[PDB]
């Protein structure tokens, strides 16, 4: 199962201002760079954030990745039709020495 | 600004389970108590959760409280219509040597 948590399902409508969570431990989130991805259906990956807070090229601006302590957010500041994905997050785990991940959060945007 | 972070806004329908995240630092949400309530327009807040975790008397079972590392979580697995509400968390600040709240998660049941 997944290392990092990560709530399955998250809705919101059109507009709302949206914050996703990303739970790890002292071991990873806490001391390491977290990246986070859109994924949608059956389509490749996007990288959003990498190194925690930083905003990957070819991303809306209302995409914003920060960090507080073993827990790292992802915020969208008006929620869009076009946001319904998947979201994972992910980072270096040095007790497990290799890669984390969360299991993703679908998001899904109501009426 | 609110220390502590939470999602401004979440929605959800009926029955569905959703979370509310607290996140903050290790002076604060991880060695010390936090507690949540729930406010209503107009209304007497209720406080839902204490020391983390406990259940204040007549809260409905749908309610969990629960922290790990420096961020804490509500549950409310089902929501109901009565269930709309803004929820906020709250504790000691040991390095602020003060009280300090999140910014409140207001949460939206649709049809
Ligand atoms: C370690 N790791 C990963 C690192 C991704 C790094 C970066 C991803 C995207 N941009 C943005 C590039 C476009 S632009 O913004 O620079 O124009 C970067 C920019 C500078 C340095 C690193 C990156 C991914 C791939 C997430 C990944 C996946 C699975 C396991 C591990 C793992
Ligand atoms: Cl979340
Ligand atoms: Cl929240």
């Amino acid at each position: 199962q997944p290392v990092l948590t990560q709530s399955p399902s998250v809705s919101g409508t059109p507009g709302q201002k949206v914050t996703i969570f990303c739970s790890g431990s002292s071991s990873n989130v806490e001391d390491n760079s977290v990246y986070w991805y859109q994924q949608f259906p059956g389509t490749t990956p996007k990288v959003l954030i990498y190194n925690d807070d930083r905003r990957s090229s070819g991303v809306p601006d209302r995409f914003s990745g920060s960090k507080s302590g073993t827990s790292a957010s992802l915020a969208i500041s008006g929620l869009r039709s076009e946001d319904e994905a998947d979201y994972y997050c992910l980072s270096w785990d040095d007790s497990l020495n290799g890669w984390v991940f969360g299991g993703g959060t679908k998001v899904t945007v109501l009426d």
